[PDB]
RNA sequence: CGCCACUUCAUGGAAAUAAAUCACUCACGAAUGUCUU
């Protein structure tokens, strides 16, 4: 009976509870403008021996692509009345590392092997997932 | 030469002062760094 599912999403809920907010990753190239030159000739990039046209790229704010600066990767953004909501990962994901051990009950096992580490991921409180 | 006793019974000063006030050592050691379905 199962037809189709949407890919999972990152909803919002505020105190208001009548809208919710959607949280979509940022995309890569926000906030920088890619122009591929066609002047031809001038340069030509190859990405492992396939021809492809040089990506200039801006900031749309000039000065190029500084690798140093570049963030967009940490940021998760959504719908504003305006511009686009960034929301760092770390506002919206909480992460614990957990210690865990088997007790030794001995006359028996082999089993001084176990111990390990988990990642354990804590949501905000006004966030949620939802799909359809 | 004889005769004969009274008076006085602790005041002043010093009443604690300096030196050392914690020192050295150990401040985590060994096992496990994944295992069984």
């Amino acid at each position: 009976v199962i037809k189709q599912i949407s890919p999972l999403m990152l909803i919002e809920c505020k105190d208001d509870t009548s809208s919710r907010s959607i949280y979509f990753p940022l995309p890569l190239d926000d906030g920088y403008k890619v122009s591929f030159n066609e002047t031809s000739n001038e340069d030509k990039v190859f990405y492992n021996g396939i021809e492809c046209p040089i990506p200039n790229v801006y900031p749309a704010s000039r000065k190029f692509f500084d690798h140093k600066t570049y963030n967009n990767y940490l940021f998760w953004c959504t719908q504003g009345n305006n511009q686009i909501k960034k929301l760092l990962s770390d506002e919206i994901w909480i992460s614990k590392m957990q210690i865990g051990i088997t007790k030794h009950v001995e006359e028996g096992e082999d089993n001084d092997k176990s111990f390990y580490k988990q990642e354990f991921l804590q949501l905000k409180k006004s966030f949620i997932y939802a799909f359809y």
